[PDB]
């Protein structure tokens, strides 16, 4: 149930909001974490969503990496949304900051289109050091499924819709 969302395409989704009380208000199928290839959720999305699964998301993340194995940067996996959605789609973005191809962006925002709808922020944004305005246009292109994408800072909100219109 998503609402105040600004629509930037036929499928592409944007609010100013925090992805942790949007699953709250939303029950959404599919909330999105910004994941590592451990599945080691530190300091940005990934610590969020966890602390309010009281650390259970960590745990059955290390049950997952234990039995399967670390994932390939771009890739993903369906683990259960707990408290906050039924699925959370664990998707690896690649880490700027330690070298990794941007180009693999892409491989990342595609496993997006396996859901028909899903609750994301934006992959490599943060911690691991890709520009918003980037991560959104490639976003924008590659994904085709319904994607609502919470900006919590709001200034990033304005900044990356001014962005957008640049089309
Ligand atoms: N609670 C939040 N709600 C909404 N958006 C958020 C929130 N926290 C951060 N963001 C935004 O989501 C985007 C992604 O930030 P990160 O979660 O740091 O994502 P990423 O850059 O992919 O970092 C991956 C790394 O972070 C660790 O938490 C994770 O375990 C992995 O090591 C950025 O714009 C960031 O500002």
């Amino acid at each position: 149930s998503f609402s105040g969302y600004l629509k930037l395409t036929d499928n592409v989704y944007i609010k100013n909001a925090d992805i942790v009380e949007e699953a709250k208000k939303v029950k959404p199928t599919v909330v999105v974490n910004a994941a590592n290839v451990y599945l080691k959720h530190g300091g940005g999305v990934a610590g969020a969503l966890n602390k309010a699964t009281n650390n259970a998301m960590q745990v059955e993340s290390d049950d997952y990496i234990a039995t399967n194995g670390p994932l390939k940067v771009g890739g993903s996996c369906v683990l259960s949304g707990h408290n906050l959605a039924k699925h959370c789609l664990h998707v690896v973005g690649p880490n700027v900051n330690k070298g990794e191809d941007i180009q693999l962006l892409k491989s990342a925002y595609e496993n997006f289109n396996q859901h028909e709808v899903l609750l994301a922020p934006l992959l490599s944004a943060g911690i691991f050091g890709a520009d918003p305005i980037h991560s959104l246009r490639v976003c924008v292109d590659t994904v085709r499924t319904n994607v609502y994408l919470a900006v919590f800072d709001k200034n990033l909100y304005d900044k990356l819709v001014s962005s957008f219109l640049e089309m």
